[PDB]
């Protein structure tokens, strides 16, 4: 499913991302826009053979199992396909684990290059939250 901007903001707020580990909601909506264009079914393969899955492009080397990434950990204990669902619960729950790992939202390269240090409140402007 492809979310609208405010629809995703509301869903993320309901699942407890607003100010999670100090990251306001706009940071999570900006990261989803530039990682997946708000598409839950986005996938992208990387040079190392791992693949990134879903609205927040979560990687199979560390976080989920896709059966084709040798030596990967599956820290979120989920098949990577669960991250492609129209229900974003599994992606949010795994993202909370990733943002707690020590480097905060710098784990998402699009957030660091396209959202960090910008006016991220713009991503939630106008929305009924
Ligand atoms: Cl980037």
């Amino acid at each position: 499913k492809v979310f609208g901007r405010c629809e995703l903001a509301a869903a993320m707020k309901r699942h407890g991302l607003d100010n999670y580990r100090g990251y306001s909601l706009g940071n999570w909506v900006c990261a989803a826009k530039f990682e997946s264009n708000f598409n839950t079914q986005a996938t992208n393969r990387n040079t190392d053979g791992s693949t990134d899955y879903g609205i927040l492009q979560i990687n199979s080397r560390w976080w989920c199992n896709d059966g084709r990434t040798p030596g990967s950990r599956n820290l979120c204990n989920i098949p990577c396909s669960a991250l492609l669902s129209s229900d974003i619960t599994a992606s949010v729950n795994c993202a909370k684990k990733i943002v707690s790992d020590g480097n905060g939202m710098n784990a998402w390269v699009a957030w660091r290059n396209r959202c960090k240090g910008t006016d991220v409140q713009a991503w939630i402007r106008g929305c009924r939250l």
